[PDB]
């Protein structure tokens, strides 16, 4: 049995908290803004031959990026998303990336792209998503919350690096 405290981070409206209710409630929502009322939720799942609880915590955005919170606090590892559609929380993963270094230290991370359904729309090249996460050492994902795509390997990848680095 082990229990993985992860923060999700990244600006606003990216889609962080929908990302944790899908994975922990099965649900996606159509309000313009989520919320979820409580620290954190959690999924108990098997990870090889494990049983595995996720402790899910959810961050506030660019506007709290000096705050020093619970949510952070011996985070075990870290899912850094941005959104297809603004290009301002994709500059601003480098940022978050070094925040979350310098509060817990080297944890297992993964750079997630969220709304790939809106791929049209996109404000990102693919190319310059992949160079990130090449300069960065870190898994990226490009991830639909809304279609449930993606969001289970995001924190099964999580879990086993924090097994097996
Ligand atoms: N099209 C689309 N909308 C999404 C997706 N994920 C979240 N959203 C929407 O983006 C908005 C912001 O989501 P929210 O979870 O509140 O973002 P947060 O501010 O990062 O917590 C809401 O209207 C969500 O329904 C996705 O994968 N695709
Ligand atoms: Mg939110």
């Amino acid at each position: 049995e082990v229990a993985i405290k992860m923060v999700v981070v990244g600006n606003g409206a990216v889609g962080k908290s929908s990302m944790i209710q899908r994975y922990c409630k099965g649900i996606f929502t159509k309000d313009y803004k989520k919320t979820i009322g409580v620290d954190f939720l959690e999924r108990q799942i098997q990870v090889n031959d494990e049983d595995v609880r996720l402790m899910l915590w959810d961050t506030a955005g660019q506007e709290e990026f000096d705050a020093i919170t619970k949510a952070y606090r011996g985070a075990q590892a870290c899912v850094l998303v941005f959104s297809t559609t603004d290009r301002e929380s994709f500059e601003a993963v480098s940022s978050w990336r070094e925040k979350v270094v310098a509060e817990v230290g080297d944890i297992p991370t993964v750079l997630v792209q969220n709304k790939i359904d809106l791929l049209d729309d996109s404000c990102i090249k693919n190319e310059e998503a992949e160079a990130l996460a090449k300069r960065l050492k870190l898994r990226f994902y490009r991830t639909s919350v809304k279609e449930d795509l993606n969001v289970n390997e995001v924190f099964k990848y999580l879990a086993e690096k924090y097994l097996q680095k």
